[PDB]
């Protein structure tokens, strides 16, 4: 079943991704991510559709030490992975394991972003059919 | 298959939980987390025997902000779920996933703590299970 649903069909839509702007301050920054309390995050360059890496909240931890260094994005800024939203999801689950990441940038055939997806998502699925499954 | 496995099966042992004590500093508390990279911790007071609580590591960001209150971990500290060592898997499975919480201490029949378990472990038996 797995092998059948695309990432298009299990991603969080564009509209609803929460971003980052790459020169917004870091109380700015914080407050998106309490608020929304995600752990991982596009970051932007003026608009979705340009994404510069992804910010893992955890990466701010080593900036709270009282004698560490001032928390820049360019120093916590990672790369971010790009997939077709074509790609089946079978094969995006043994990607996210065996490259070891849990979220990907979702593009459409156009090139656009289209939205986010993770490993999380597809756990979902996979537990959800458990639960389907059994309220049968 | 979940039904006939044991929360002592999957376990994390006692001796390998990465814990935090309830008097610690925000900079301890950082060195071990940071370390351990882990998101969730238990939170001790003299042994690993008595825990007082969790600790999510996310919950120290609001004390990152440019004007916020000082750190002290009863304001952070959260309450511990408990499951004894017999839980079917399943079912632990179930309260995971209804009360929508991740982490468990383990307990055996004297009351002493024996481990914790995740639902990442379970979801890992699951994913194994598929590939
Ligand atoms: N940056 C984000 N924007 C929108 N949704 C997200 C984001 N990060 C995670 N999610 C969604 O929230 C779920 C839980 O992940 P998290 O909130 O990071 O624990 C994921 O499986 C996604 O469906
Ligand atoms: N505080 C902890 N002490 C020991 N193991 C943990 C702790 N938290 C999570 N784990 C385990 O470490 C692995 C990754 O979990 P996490 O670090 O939460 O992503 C899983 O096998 C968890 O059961």
């Amino acid at each position: 079943e797995l092998a059948l649903q695309r990432v298009r069909d299990i991603m969080i839509p564009r509209s609803q991704m929460i971003t980052l702007k790459r020169n917004q301050t870091l109380d700015e920054c914080l407050d998106v991510i309490i608020e929304s309390a995600h752990s991982r995050f596009p970051v932007i360059s003026e608009d979705k559709d340009h994404i510069e890496g992804i910010l893992m909240a955890k990466d701010l931890l080593p900036f709270m030490r009282s004698d560490a260094e001032a928390f820049s994005m360019d120093k916590v800024l990672r790369q971010a992975v790009v997939v077709p939203e074509s790609k089946r999801v079978d094969r995006m689950l043994k990607e996210f394991r065996s490259q070891r990441y849990h979220m990907a940038i979702v593009i459409d055939e156009f090139g656009g972003v289209s939205g986010l997806v993770t490993i999380e998502d597809i756990l979902e699925l996979i537990v959800g059919e458990i639960e389907k499954g059994q309220f049968l």
